[PDB]
């Protein structure tokens, strides 16, 4: 039980209910490799939904049931066992209680039952943590999964600008975005956004963005503009306004992704061909992204899982192919950072998670 809450100490900057955010972190003295993940776990937009979700899922809104440790497990694990990649970093789990994909810049307060903070609960980690060595890093490399991995893409550059700000310019910022990168493509069974389970996330996050006051990245700010920033949380999208370097992972039939689209698994031939398409625009979303990972499976997450190395594409693991985009940022030969699957249906790798 290797990483240790710290309860931010600027106690302004809150999970949803007004509890202090905070993190877990294991130093490891003479890394200078810095290693804060963000969590996942969907987003709520209204009162109502963020209601049901502060009764059933309340430590993604709260810090108040917090246990003092966590065991760091897969990318987050010490064990070279387990990480061939950064068992040696400075590790760092940012529990994820904004329920705004990491996106939100608003206070609890008379207007607002809930507060959205995840933007600045970023900032204030990395403020926090350059007093605890963070300041003599040569790379932090900002991770997530699922809301998180969006949450990456949403806010690796502040990061980067915050040192720069800071007087830290020689801190090399990086995103690894973990299945959050998502198609707003159409639904495979299509439903007016009526209530919760029927909205479609592009509505969902117009909606969510509104009640969190969502902040998203400048570049791409400055080109969709007002009312039209949800299409930054849209991964191929995003990307490109980026100038951090980001890997991306992302399974070509992700399970939430398969969800918003209203499939849920003898398969007939319009949701073969449906199927079959999901997995083609991924491919094509991913095709001028030099580091990425993406093995046609029907899963959902990858980095923090213990058997996170068990999975190939090509021949090569993840935790390979994140040594080998280290070495390209200090083509290598044997060595490769863009992997993703040319086979056109779920399981088609040998080597995807069994559940
Ligand atoms: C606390 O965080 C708030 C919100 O991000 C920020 O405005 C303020 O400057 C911070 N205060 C301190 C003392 O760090």
């Amino acid at each position: 039980e290797d990483l240790r809450l710290h309860l931010l100490l600027n106690t302004s900057v809150t999970c949803n209910d007004g509890s202090p955010a905070g993190y877990y972190l294991k130093e490891s003295r003479g890394s200078r490799r810095w290693l804060l993940f963000l969590e996942g776990g969907w987003y709520c937009f209204n009162r109502e939904n963020c209601d049901s979700r502060y009764d059933t899922m309340r430590r993604l809104m709260s810090s108040r049931d917090w246990p003092r440790t966590r065991t760091g497990t897969g990318i987050l694990s010490s064990q070279p066992e387990e990480n061939p990649y950064w068992w040696n970093a400075n590790m760092v789990f940012i529990p994820y209680c904004s329920s705004d994909v990491w996106s939100g810049a608003s206070s609890k307060s008379e207007k607002n039952e809930y507060a959205f903070m995840g933007a600045l609960i970023i900032q204030e980690v990395v403020r926090e943590l350059l007093g605890r060595g963070l300041s003599g890093a040569k790379v932090l490399l900002l991770a997530g999964s699922s809301a998180g991995g969006t949450g990456v893409l949403l806010n690796v550059d502040r990061v980067a600008e915050q040192l720069e700000k800071l007087g830290y310019p020689a801190i090399q910022v990086r995103g690894l975005a973990d299945s959050g990168w998502f198609l707003d493509n159409k639904q495979y069974r299509h439903t007016d956004c009526v209530d919760t389970i029927t909205c479609a996330p592009t509505e969902a996050i117009r909606r969510g963005i509104r009640y969190w006051n969502g902040v998203v990245p400048e570049r791409c700010r400055r080109q969709f503009q007002e009312g039209e920033e949800w299409n930054c949380f849209f991964g191929y999208k995003v990307y490109p306004t980026l100038r951090s370097p980001v890997f991306v992972v992302q399974w070509l039939f992700d399970e939430a992704q398969l969800t918003v689209d209203n499939v849920h698994l003898p398969v007939q031939e319009g949701l073969r061909l449906y199927i079959q398409n999901l997995g083609r625009e991924l491919r094509h979303t991913l095709k001028d992204v030099p580091a990425s990972f993406a093995p046609a499976c029907l899963s959902h997450e990858i980095i923090i899982r213990s058997h996170w190395t068990d999975v190939q594409v090509k021949g090569t693991s993840l935790p390979r192919a994140l040594h080998c985009w280290d070495r390209s940022l200090h083509p290598l030969k044997g060595c490769p950072v863009h992997l993703v699957d040319s086979c056109p249906w779920p399981h088609c790798n040998p080597s995807c998670p069994t559940g």
